[PDB]
């Protein structure tokens, strides 16, 4: 599919509670996405110079959306993070978001990140009230085109993805519900995910997705403040 449609629909998908058009500016944003994802595999440092020279060229005067709307896409879609090392070179460096110790790459030149999805799914567990039915994570999931048994274009099949790989990461739980015959299933963060973030720093990833403030979610800010 498209980088930025998947964005559109991750933006979405985090309002369950309550689109981009092809142009020059469009393809402008995929390809320095594309850049910076090759500057993250190998942690190269990344100058506002590279980022004239080998995509903008003459969008010079969009370089401030450009780069705002590439920068979006890596954090919600792909769980990194652009920052700043140098204000006086405009350098910057390619980060995993919340500063998780994983990216599901295992220095692999096919995959692509896993930690923009992994975020959003512990987002999900979290906004369902920290235990969540796996059908109702299947159906959420489903707003960003994310589907059980079919192999997804960037983060490949997501129920083992979902139910294996970031179980035995030891950032999901996934297991039977208490009192159910015949038996259903319930994710919940795992240790990793209480190690490595909180809630509340993940209220804040939810909220900046649209531009709200956490206060926003009054239900979900108050369960943040119990931690």
């Amino acid at each position: 599919d498209d980088f930025l449609v998947v964005v559109h629909q991750i933006r979405q998908l985090f309002q369950y509670q309550e689109r981009p058009s092809q142009d020059i500016l469009h393809d402008k944003i995929i390809d320095l996405v594309h850049l910076l994802l090759r500057k993250y595999r190998v942690k190269g440092l990344i100058t506002k110079a590279e980022m004239l020279g080998s995509v903008i060229k003459n969008y010079e005067d969009y370089f401030p959306e450009i780069f705002r709307e590439a920068s979006v896409c890596m954090q919600l879609l792909f769980g990194i993070d652009v920052k700043e090392v140098d204000p006086t070179s405009h350098s910057y460096v390619l980060v995993t978001s919340l500063n998780l110790s994983y990216d599901g790459i295992q220095c692999n030149e096919q995959s692509m990140p896993k930690s923009g999805l992994l975020i959003i799914v512990l987002g999900v567990i979290f906004m369902e009230g920290n235990c969540i039915p796996e059908e109702v994570m299947w159906e959420v999931l489903s707003i960003m085109g994310v589907y059980a048994g079919r192999e997804h274009f960037l983060f490949g099949e997501p129920k083992r993805l979902l139910t294996q790989n970031w179980v035995q990461e030891k950032y999901l739980v996934y297991r039977q519900v208490p009192g159910t015959d015949p038996a259903c299933y319930e994710f919940l963060w795992g240790p990793r995910a209480h190690a490595e973030t909180s809630k509340m720093k993940v209220l804040e990833y939810i909220a900046n997705a649209n531009g709200r403030d956490p206060t926003s979610y009054p239900s979900l800010y108050e369960d943040a403040l119990r931690e």
